[PDB]
């Protein structure tokens, strides 16, 4: 299979007076591929997909399509939705208009079955030509993709490649590639992404890349060279911020963090999220002080 | 506070060669009014408001509407969005269309903080001047709407006027009437339908009573009235069916319930939702057996 792997980005999606700032975004783009990351992932969970229209949705795709070009960063757009017909309008968007691969989420709120996620998937599948990464993230979907759905899906759809884990479950991971080791597992959760690519995963979908870009494609070539010793070492000075970005639900406290560090104009979402309490606004800052972050 | 309570169904929406059979739809809605419901919940959850567009969202409203006037039952129109922009859209629409009130879930999947969830509906309640329901269903959602937001909402909204709770947690109701007994609790659990009543709760919105909606506001009217002897009775006759409604995700079993009843045409789902298992559908067929069905 053709596949996206390595160290990639689940961007922030800035507003400004309630409009995408789409300036802002290329320019947050331009600074991911500046410190080594290898693909960029727009509007996933952690872009406010829920918020953006259909039409903002597509446009964030245009834009890092237009950003990577004549880079070897590949695009791995967010497409997913919990209604199959959706799905399949965003998955053709993507492939039509230059995306590497799509990443699409688990349906959230309906609960399908195991068979329902199956016939959901295969038919985004079928529709496009390019590569599709499962994502299980089952806290904020409300179903889960079974181990043994994921793998029937790797082997029945030609580009279904693999599957971002953001469950905390790494029984699962190891389940994953002990039965279906030619599959690409990526870490969806950052304080582990050390322990999934230590088991065997070839990447990371990451919330603290936004922030810290360089640590964490570090911390991920350094894995996939089996350099174990250095990934751990990053993977450890990371977990403090890497819990702290979740202490209110993502992308909450990440937003905060990028407009504590100058790299966003407002400290703007669309509700319904909103700033995190001042408490958590003051605790965010405070563990920001224990690392270097890059400028633009 | 105006509110809306009693026996209430959320329906189910049948399809015809994927579309919205809108004249099915209308002898449902009539069939339940036959049978002593209250109110109908067009396109809630059991509606399949997931897959449903925003058009026929709001065709499944009128339709609710149009069949009920003239008669005792109201509307309370499923509104709901994970996106307030969209919640706030469709809670106008409901009101310019004459909606008696709405039902507006709690945001999914992007897992609001209580300070987001209370702006989200406080926005939602300051576009309308009807009333608004509140709907936790943490399970499917991914979050949970507080005791403390739900209370602060009732006070602070004049149009709020209760919460479904679809929680399985007595606990917490307990916990809301104690502190706020003007509230309106709705059961939105069909087997624990008759102790939230018994603890003061003024209604549920049932998917039980899709297919039994005599059975379903028989038990309502009897708790209502303090005959709690009988409401029990009720609630326990029809546990096994409550039960098994669930043994896949909803409306999954209802819908199978109502294609086996012949009350519906066509056994069709929206992707990703789709038909039980061979099992499940025989299960679901055994436990109908037990119960005396109306018909139109
Ligand atoms: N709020 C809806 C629509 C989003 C459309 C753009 N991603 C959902 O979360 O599915
Ligand atoms: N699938 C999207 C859009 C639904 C629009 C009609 N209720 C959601 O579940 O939010
Ligand atoms: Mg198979
Ligand atoms: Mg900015
Ligand atoms: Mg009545």
């Amino acid at each position: 299979k053709n596949i996206i792997i390595g160290a990639m980005t689940a961007l922030i999606t800035p507003f400004k007076n309630g409009k995408v700032d789409e300036q802002s975004y290329a320019r947050l783009i331009k600074r991911q591929i500046e410190n080594g990351i290898d693909a960029v992932v727009p509007v996933g969970t952690t872009g406010e997909s829920a918020t953006l229209t259909h039409e903002e949705n597509r446009t964030c795709i245009e834009i890092a399509v237009e950003t990577c070009k004549g880079t070897k960063v590949k695009v791995l757009a967010g497409a997913g939705s919990n209604a199959t017909h959706e799905a399949v309008g965003l998955a053709k968007f993507a492939k039509e208009h230059g995306a590497d691969g799509i990443l699409s989420v688990a349906p959230y709120y309906n609960k399908p079955t195991q068979q329902g996620l199956y016939e959901h998937y295969k038919a985004i599948a079928q529709s496009v030509d390019i590569p599709v990464l499962l994502y299980n993230v089952p806290g904020r979907t409300g179903c889960e993709i079974s181990t043994d759905t994921i793998i029937k899906l790797f082997r029945d759809c030609e580009n279904i490649y693999g599957v971002k884990e953001a469950s905390g479950n790494i029984d699962k991971c190891v389940d994953l590639l002990a039965h279906e080791p030619r599959m690409m597992l990526i870490s969806g959760e950052d304080a582990i992404n050390y322990p999934i690519l230590s088991n065997g995963g070839k990447g990371v979908i990451s919330v603290t890349s936004n922030l810290l870009p360089d640590m964490i494609s570090a911390l991920t070539h350094f894995a996939l060279d089996e350099n174990y010793k250095e990934a751990k070492k990053i993977n450890d000075e990371l977990y403090n911020i890497n819990k702290i970005l979740f202490c209110e639900s993502n992308p909450i406290p990440i937003k905060t963090a990028m407009y504590l560090a100058g790299l966003i104009e407002s400290l703007e979402f669309r509700l319904p999220l909103c700033s995190p309490s001042k408490e958590n606004f003051a605790k965010i800052e405070e563990v920001m002080k224990k690392y270097k972050i890059k400028g633009f």
